[PDB]
């Protein structure tokens, strides 16, 4: 209830109290794997394939992103979170007065070329960056030369100088001198002369002194970044304030590929390739990498590795966040053409409800046209991408996969054994001319089918979102509010509205409103409710009975 | 229910959800016997006597 | 009511219920309570297009 | 200076009207933000201007 006016006034007036009340999940997907681009130990939100390609130049991670969106052409393309396992470092080369560092991480950055050239005609530096891999070749001409200072008085000579603070090595004053005595000085510490634009205007106001901004773009460099000049004759010719280092930052802070830093005097240097780019050895464990996905809001994670050790770390990670109120689930796959006996070993080792094992491996036709044969865990990306695109509580059972072929075409008996052992399998449907692949079931590694929440991904998924969303909403709404007499009624109304939305979105089957009871006593507020969970069909029984009928007339 | 556009956009726009529902046996015969042509252990679909 | 009617006339508000407008006067204070449906600008349009079959005859 | 046009447009509009999807009448822009870039600015509460390329009479 926002009052009006906010400042109280004791004199007669009219006060208006404005009550703004009454008018006021995404299920993000995650991927971890090798890549040729992007910062290490950093999570990037992905919405289009173009963004991923620009960020991740190439690798298995980029293919996984492509396959995730292609698994569900008929559903919305959701967000994807990506990370580079490789501990890459940026290419750098210390030449001249500038410490050159490349924003690209890995061996690809070693091909970057950087060189400075001095234009004798304009007395300005020229930076050129060449990178053949991206076909990038641009020249930053007219570096420095921010503006001119000219003197038209009848005196013998006029000079100007710039003073720098010893501690910070930043310009602090700009004194205009005619003859010996000082005429006027501008303080560059701050305030009135934060930027050079104010300095130019004041110079023109003087009778004899004049100044003009350079035509090569609107620089507007800070006054503190001006270079050190002393005893420069103005009357003979116009003197250009260089500020070479400041101009580079403006044109390279958020543009180009190469960044620059100051160690020294900046001078031209020949075109030389950068060095030091190294992807580095692969990480010993992925536990540190997974921790960065803790508060990113993702639900499904598909580690792009066939190692059983990597699967165990992800299995523990999703369990850890679920215990902390941020449930997650994992889908993994083992190697190439693994047999049933090998798959049982992987499933027995994990035995986690929040982990699913994918057996089938096959070949997928990419956008480039490659019939790239991929291992099992790349198939899990399609299942994970399909699962993320589906609504809350939906299942991936009997859904299409859109796979060109599979290494192993399991028979009916083989599929049953994998299902009995809690392993996801993909069957080639030969019952129709238009043959296609489909997922037999979304069963988890936890083989106890008595508990459908743990056994079935879809049932557990609805429980997690239902429980998690209710947990967050209640805290923001009711905690910290007064325990008024109508608190119990308000809480009951909020619960019914929340459950009604779930029924509206088919996230739950139904709930009895009468059984919703709220008890408030002191700080505690006990709540009890009944909900009929949503379930996915997995068995249809038909009892066909034949009977006789008598005809007449 | 195919949405449109498939890529979500948070800026103001108009979204259209297209529902394509509502608009969407042969008893084949078999023969096995001797022959002077065709691959072994292979089933060929026959529609005309010329093909056979 | 006249003031709110002008706002509806100028489309500054969507609508208001006249019945809910209650005025209580007690001493110097004069408590006023009213309900107003605020005007809003469209920022999302959802269309649910459904295709169906039709049978022709004659 | 672009905000002056938005402010002038907003002042001329009636009470309760919005400047959403209204024309700006600008010759050109330094940056032509893509669809993904516009969404990020909107999510961060920043007003952005888009060059409409869906029609021949672009604006």
């Amino acid at each position: 209830v926002e009052p009006f006016p906010r400042r109280p006034i004791t004199r007669p007036h009219a006060s208006i109290e404005v009550d703004t009340s009454g008018i006021g999940s995404e299920k993000v997907f995650c991927l971890i794997g090798q890549a040729e681009g992007g910062e290490p130990n950093t999570v990037y939100e992905l919405r289009n394939y173009s963004q991923a390609k620009r960020l991740f130049r190439s690798g298995e991670l980029l293919d996984a992103i492509e396959l995730a969106w292609g698994s569900n052409p008929n559903y919305t393309a959701g967000r994807i979170l990506a990370m580079r396992i490789e501990d890459a470092k940026p290419a750098s080369a210390e030449i001249g007065g500038l410490k050159i560092t490349s924003k690209i991480y890995g061996n690809v950055a070693n091909n970057i070329q950087v060189g400075l050239e001095k234009n004798t005609l304009s007395d300005s530096l020229r930076l050129r960056v060449i990178f053949q891999d991206d076909r990038f070749n641009e020249v930053y001409d007219n570096i420095g030369n921010i503006f001119t200072i000219k003197y038209k008085g009848e005196e013998a000579n006029a000079t100007f100088s710039v003073e720098h603070d010893e501690e910070t090595q930043k310009a602090s004053r700009l004194v205009l001198k005619v003859g010996d005595q000082e005429v006027k000085s501008y303080d560059l510490t701050g305030g009135a002369y934060d930027y050079t634009n104010a300095i130019i205007t004041d110079i023109n106001q003087l009778p004899d002194f004049e100044a003009k901004l350079s035509p090569f773009g609107d620089k507007n460099l800070e006054s503190s970044k001006l270079d050190k000049i002393e005893n420069a004759n103005i009357k003979d010719k116009a003197v250009y304030v260089k500020a070479v280092f400041g101009d580079l930052e403006k044109q390279t802070a958020y543009n180009g590929i190469v960044s620059f830093e100051q160690l020294k005097t900046i001078e031209p240097f020949e075109l030389t390739k950068l060095k030091g780019g190294t992807n580095g050895e692969p990480p010993a464990t992925w536990a540190d990498k997974l921790d960065k996905f803790a508060h990113e809001g993702g639900y499904y994670i598909v580690p792009l590795s066939s190692k059983q050790s990597v699967h165990a770390e992800v299995a523990s990670f999703v369990k850890e966040r679920s215990d902390a109120g941020e449930p997650m689930r994992a889908i993994v796959g083992g190697g190439f053409n693994e047999s049933k006996e090998q798959l049982f070993g992987r499933q027995a080792s994990l035995s986690n409800p929040r982990v699913s094992l994918v057996a089938n491996s096959g070949t997928f036709v990419m956008d480039d046209g490659r019939k790239n044969h991929v291992p099992a865990y790349m198939v899990a990306v399609a299942l994970g991408g399909l699962a993320s695109g589906l609504e809350i509580g939906e299942s991936i059972t009997f859904k299409p996969l859109r796979v060109s072929s599979l290494d192993q075409i399991y028979e009916s008996i083989d599929l049953d054994e994998l299902n009995e052992n809690g392993i996801i399998s993909i069957e080639f449907v030969r019952n129709r001319t238009n043959t296609f692949f489909r997922i037999v079931d979304d069963v988890t590694t936890f083989n106890d089918k008595s508990d459908p929440v743990k056994a079935e991904m879809a049932v557990g998924e609805a429980n997690d979102f239902l429980v998690s969303e209710l947990k967050v909403q209640l805290e923001d709404q009711f905690i910290g509010t007064r325990t008024i007499n109508t608190s119990a009624s308000i809480i009951k109304d909020f619960i019914q509205s929340y459950l009604g939305r779930k029924k509206r979105d088919n996230e739950i089957q139904d709930f009895p409103a009468e059984d919703v009871q709220v008890i408030v006593e002191g700080n505690e507020a006990r709540i009890s409710m009944t909900v009929y969970p949503i379930r996915s069909f997995k068995k249809i029984s038909v009892s066909l009975v034949y009977k006789q009928q008598t005809l007449q007339a």
